[PDB]
This record gives structure tokens, sequence and C-alpha cells, in this order.
């Protein structure tokens, strides 16, 4: 599971390093993602590595009888937990950002389509008119006006839309990595309590121990 | 499709008038969508049928009419334009309201991260049971105002079809004067 | 979230009912939607007072200081299976939905390049049309065979976007009430485990196994 | 539209690329992407700077060559994308089968995360597996949904653009029957010709 969650936020890295031309907030994530997965995840391998270690020492320590070195491995699950908790609430953000533009694209491509439909409709007689027929001179400049009029339109929309369809995309990706690294920081969290929570004495240590182990 | 339309305009409004409690736009639309569907769409019915005659008494006699119709054509199809445009603006308030949703369950789902957290000692156990109920509301609110954005949509884009329909009708009839 | 879940599935009956013409599998929702706001929301509303009434009972009794835990374990354990094997029945004609979903896609594809050929034959039609403005009237009858052939598949294409739009707008219903209806599993679990733990307990060392079932007592009634 | 089209689908097609150690449905549409990038467009930008050269402006010579790249434009770019489209519909239907086959994991873990809530560890290594396995699931139906997004995107742009190039390709036949016979006819036909492009 943090190996999993590692691995995810690892490959949609390069998928979010892909986009240009975004928002401000979406270069944000951007610059952030990237600051995580090259240091931040290391860091989270580091000290999966350390406690699966102090963990196998002390297992054995336990066994046989049926401190002083969890300090460091505590500091360090600490850190991590922070650290991503900031990243992730920087990413949070961000992405409520984006849903607000989202929806202003929206409203924007409304004003672009309702005018659009005028036109295309406004076109659509004139096609009429020029397909059925003197007549078709007195068609031909409010014709070729119109065309102007829609292919126009119609070029600001599909602007619009393609500024609506990358932002989609690219939120898709933040929110996915946002998932994951959630399911990183449960778990990171989920190590830390243990951490903490360390013959019915030994008995005890050595359950917490194995679900350490375990996690 | 003005058939498919009419009729797929019927369903999608039985589904926007069972949502009960939802915001000020999610009402104005659920009124706007009845209007729509008890008086408007018989206008609709109703010139097809007169449409369709003219259209069949011309037939005859290449094998005064016009204007009484393609004013009633051209009046149908400016009174579903506004009553269209008038739901899309209400669905752009619905999205903003919707964004705010997502922007207050993610305070709120903060607040249960940490209490439930520090969970994994009825002080925590309230606080964090409070923290989820008060989420899974959120989420109640945000899952139907999602369904009713989604029927409202779907019923906008299915008017604008009909818009399509109407406006070309009037087009041949305004060829025909 | 017991009780909030309920309310949130009470509401998303109503909108799950009012759908009409639907696939087989829609239709089996709908019924079983039915029935869990009918016959299990009131019965996990009756275990909820139960064991908020016996969490009460035993809360002074044990702050002070099993024969009725047996009924109000195996209406738990009732509540349990009846609710799981309904969601179960949910999560399986979704995927069902979701797979008459992607069949559709490929309808519509199947009816878009068949539009495409009808579009480009008028088109074909109307260079011949240019030749004979050089039997204008014998095209004008082939002319509307085709116009008629083009808004007919235009029809089909638009009654399958409906049909699309339509299932979709349930699926995002049904999964919503699905969603819902796992919250409320989880907590009747939830509820089912501390009672069988409560047991357990319950079953000077005594004052320590007192006071640990009040800890799950006094958890049973921030549960339920 | 034209440029808008092609810019759009170019800014795609860097994120398609991006996407890795996805199923082959996938490799086939990065393959397809690359392709309509790199040879489609180049022609599609061609074609339009020499319909525009021709429109400003014996003719049936100068048609005859702009008629046929138009068609054969519309006719390679109509096969790459239905090629994406049921490459598309295929990795859907890869992205159902992984929700399914989570509605039977799931079920299991349930069942063992409620049972969780020796004794401990028989428990707690099986949940770790189950949780795993359903968690890995999910990472995968997050790539396809991701994939699917853009392939979808880029499908749906490259559509609008092989439909003007349509316009654009029976505007061009229709020109050459007014010329060949009507110069009114064939003038309201080259000023469609300077719009559409």
């Amino acid at each position: 599971i943090l190996s999993q969650s590692i691995a995810n936020m690892q490959q949609a890295e390069a998928t979010i390093q892909s986009f240009s031309g975004l928002p401000q907030n979406a270069v944000n994530i951007q610059q952030n993602v990237g600051e995580v997965v090259a240091a931040l995840l290391p860091q989270v391998q580091t000290m999966q590595q350390q406690v699966l270690a102090f963990a196998a020492r002390l297992e054995l320590q336990l066994t046989q009888q049926l401190q002083q070195e969890i300090a460091p491995i505590q500091t360090l699950t600490a850190q991590t937990l922070t650290a991503s908790q900031s990243a992730n609430d920087r990413i949070t953000q961000d992405n409520i950002a984006l849903q607000r533009i989202g929806v202003e694209l929206q409203a924007t491509i409304a004003g672009l389509q309702s005018n659009l439909d005028g036109a295309r409709q406004e076109l659509d007689s004139l096609n009429k008119k020029k397909l059925y027929l003197p007549g078709l001179i007195a068609l031909a400049v409010t014709l070729t006006q119109t065309q102007n009029k829609v292919s126009s339109l119609e070029g600001q929309v599909n602007q619009i839309e393609g500024q609506i369809q990358r932002q989609q995309g690219f939120l898709g990706q933040t929110t996915a990595f946002s998932q994951q690294f959630g399911s990183l920081i449960d778990r990171v969290s989920k190590v830390g309590n243990t951490i903490s929570l360390l013959r019915l004495f030994f008995t005890a240590a050595l359950t917490e121990v194995r679900t350490l182990q375990v996690d």
C-alpha cells in the first residue's frame, strides 16, 4: 500500500508534467508534484526501511524474553507525516481553485454557444434559400457575411472547448494524485500511531511490532 | 427528433420533480421545467399538427395559410430559446454551489483526518463521530446536487435539439413565403 | 452516520423510482431500493433503539458495580446479512449497467458511420444534380428517399444519445445510493462487533474487565 | 478551427505519449495518434494553404490536384479516427471489467476487515493483501480513466477537423461543377471555401 501509493503517484507525475498553458494554480500543482516525487517519496521509502529494520530487531528481543532507538524513527515518521500533509493540503486548495475556474469557463461558453446558434440558424436559412434557388444575386453577400459570422463564433468557442478539455484532463490527474497521496498519509499516520503505542508486557508490544511489520 | 425531444423532455421532468430540499436555483428550474412540460410543449405539439396539415394541403395542389403558422412557429422558437437560456444560467449557478460544497467537505474532511488519526477517550470519539456525520451530510447534498444537475443538463440539451428542429421548420416556412 | 445515511437513502429513493423505460438491470435495483427503504431501514432503526436502550441500562449498572445480549446481537447479525445481500445485488446490477453503457457507445459509433455514409450519398446525388443543370425531375424522388434516410439515422443517433444520458444519470443515482448503503453496513458491523467484545469482556481482575465493558458500552452509544 | 483543431490535437498527444505500462489497446492509440500528428496534420496545413492561395484567384487544372489532396487527407483522417474510436470502446470494456474484479475482491475484504474489527496476524496478512490487491486495481482504473479522458478529447477534436475538411472537400466539388458548366455560383462557392479555412 505504501509502495503502490508511491508507484502510482510516480506514474501520474510525468502525465502531470505533460500539460502546458494551464492556469497558475495548475503550475503550482505541477511544481508541488515534482518536489514530492523527487524529494518526499524517497524520504518515505527511507522511513519504511528504517521501520522494517527497527521492527526486525525488536521482534526477536521480544520472542527471546518470553526505546533509545525509537526516538530518531519517531522524529522521521512525524516529519514525513507533516510534510506529506502540507504538500497534499497545497494540492487540495489548488484543485478547488481549478474547479471554480472550470465552472467560469462554462458560463463564458454559454454566451459563445448561444450567440453561435443565432448565426448557425441564420446561415441554415440562407443555405436553404441558396440550395432551392436574380434571387441568387440578392442572397450572395449576406450568405458570405453570415458564413463569416458563424466560423468566427465557432473559432472562439472551439478555443474555449480546448481550454475546458485540457483543464478537466489535468484535474482528473491531480485529483487521482491526491486520492493516492491520501492513501499514503493514512498509512504513514498509521505507522506513526504504532511507533507511539510502543509476559503480558512483551506480548502486547510484540503485536505492536507485528502490526508495524505488516503496515 | 421533435417527437423524440418532447418525450425525453417529459421523462427528465418527472426525475427533476422528485428531488426535495434543494437550493434556490434548483427550485427555479423545477418550476421552469413543469412550465415547459405543461404548456410550452403542447404549443410545440399543436404547431406540429398545423404545420403538417399546411404541409399536406400544398402537397395535393402541387400533385393565406403561411402567416398564421410562421407566427406560431417563430413565437414557439423564441419562447423555447428564452426558457432554455434561463435554465442554462441556473445550471451554472448550481455548479458554483456544487464547487462550494467541494470546498466545505474539504474543510470538514481535514478536521476529521485530524481527529480520526488521533482516534487511532469519549472526547475524541464524539468529536470524530460528529465530523463523520457532518461530512456524510455534505456528501449526501453533493450527490443529490450532481444528480439534479445531471437531469437539468440532460433536460436543457434535449430542449436545444427541439430548438434546432423548430428553428429548421421555421426556415422552410420562411422560404415558402 | 447510521441515521444520516438512512435519510440520504430515503431522499434518493423517490428519484430512483422516477425513471421509466430502463433495462431490466435498472428495474431490479428500483425494486431493491424499494424494499430497502420499506423493510430494512425501519429494522435498522429498531436495532438502533434496542441497542441504545440496552447500552443505557448496562452503562449505569457498570459505573455502579448476557440474557439481553442474545436477542439484540441476532437482530444485529440479521440486519448486517440482509443489508449486505441487498447491497451485493446493487453492485452486480450496476456493473451490468456499466457494460450496457459501453455497448451503447458501440451502437452510436455504428449509427454514426452509417449516418456519414448517407450524408455522402446525398452529396453524391447533388453532384449528379450539377450535371443535370446542363430528368432533374426524376432525381427529386430519389433526393427525398435519401433526404428521408439521413433524417432517419439522425433520429436513431438522437434516440441512443437520450438512452445513454438517461442510463448514466441512473448510474449516478444508484452508485450514490450504494455509496451511502456501504456507510450503513460499516456502522452496523461496527455495532455488532462491539456487542461481541462486550459479551467477551462481560463473560480484582473484575474491576478491570468491568471498566473495559464500560469502554465498549460508551462506544456502542457513540456509534448508534 | 483548422489550426485550433491541430493545436489541440498536438497538446493532447504529448500527454497521451506520457502514459506508460498501459494495456495494448492503450499502446495502439499511442502509436496511432503520434502518426496523426506527424503525418495527417502537416498535409492538413499544406491543403489549407493551397486551398487559400487557390481561392483568391485552366482552372480544372488548378482544382484537380487540390480536390484529390483534400479527398485523400479526409479518407486517411476517417480511418485513423475510426480505429481510435474502437480502441476507445475496447479500453472502456477493459475499464468496466476492472470495476468487476474489485466487485468480487472487495466483498471478501469487507469480510476480513470486519473480522479484524496467531489470531491478529492471520487476519492482518489477508487484509494486507486483499487491501493491496484492491488498491492496485484502483490505480489502473485511474490511469485508464485518465487515458480515455484524453484519447476521447483527441478523438472529438479530430472529429471537428474531419468534418470541416469534409465541408471544404464538398465545396471544391461544387465549385468544379459550377466552373465546368454559374460564374455567380462558382463565386459564392469560392467565398465559402475562403471562410472554411
